[PDB]
């Protein structure tokens, strides 16, 4: 039954989440258009995302047209997420205003973890798949925006070199939604339980699938501890802009999320 659950939760990922590690792999190894400066930042911007550019003197600068596209990104994702937390024994049956708790946290942790997948060392894919971002343009940015992007490229070069696949993946993305010790929670103990089953599931696969590596399992409880820093840190640095960015908003479905978050 374990494992047929960890193929129900892969399975649930493969149909809810719109980029996966096997089609980002598939696009990375050579199409997506190389923004790698300002002259291929407004050329790709021209195709990928018209509305945004078609202002004229009017349009916002550049590092900021980043930030937006980033956002909308993760508005998706936590769309995509929501209902991928449906498969998880258990999430659907707690209380309405627990499963909104566990999303709020959770989903910026799920989120850097599942950016790894189209993530190299060199760059990232945005917008689909159809673009591909230096990591260079990104650290050339002007500050702060150039300090978005790094840490979570730092992080995911360690993550990639695990060698997860998508099974295991999703196992690791339901495990982060189920964390019993969110702020906040009602039903603590209910949550704990749901916990434990996952992480049994996790487990347990990480053993079938990757028996090479004796310490996977506690390397990915040390990268999900990693995870909730990187977001604490991330939800810094969004306030800094916030407040300091005249031009630089935020999206209300976000602003909620980062609202009272750390
Ligand atoms: C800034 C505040 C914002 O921070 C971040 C920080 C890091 C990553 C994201 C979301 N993200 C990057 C999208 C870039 O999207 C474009 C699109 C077009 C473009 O130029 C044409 C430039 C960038 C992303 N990618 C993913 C791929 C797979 C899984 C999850 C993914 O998450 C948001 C937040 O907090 O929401």
């Amino acid at each position: 039954d374990l494992k047929s659950l960890a193929k129900r939760i892969y399975e649930a990922y493969l149909k809810n989440f719109n980029m996966n590690k096997v089609k980002a792999r598939v696009i990375l190894s050579g199409p997506p258009f190389v923004i790698h400066d300002m002259e291929t930042l407004c050329m790709a911007e021209k195709t990928l995302v018209a509305k945004l550019v078609a202002n004229g003197i009017q349009n916002k600068e550049a590092e900021v047209r980043i930030f937006h596209c980033c956002q909308c990104t993760s508005v998706e994702t936590v769309t995509e997420l929501t209902e991928f937390a449906k498969a998880i024994p258990g999430f659907a049956n707690l209380d309405l205003n627990d499963q909104v708790t566990l999303l709020k946290y959770g989903v910026y942790e799920a989120i850097f973890a599942m950016l790894s997948s189209v993530m190299n060392k060199d760059g990232m894919l945005v917008a689909y798949g159809n673009g591909f971002i230096t990591r260079e343009f990104l650290k050339s940015l002007r500050k702060p925006f150039c300090d978005i992007m790094e840490p979570k490229f730092d992080f995911a070069m360690k993550f990639n070199a695990l060698e997860l696949d998508d099974s295991d993946i999703s196992l690791f993305v339901a495990a982060i939604i189920c964390c019993g010790d969110r702020p906040g929670l009602l039903n603590v103990g209910h949550i704990e339980k749901m916990q434990e089953g996952i992480v049994h599931v996790l487990r347990l696969h990480l053993q079938s699938n990757h028996p090479d590596d004796i310490f996977l399992f506690p390397k990915l409880l040390q990268k999900m501890a990693d995870l909730r820093q990187l977001v604490t840190e991330h939800a810094q640095l969004v306030q800094i802009i916030k407040k300091t960015e005249s031009d630089a908003a935020l999206h209300p479905l976000l602003q909620e999320i980062y609202r009272d978050m750390y």
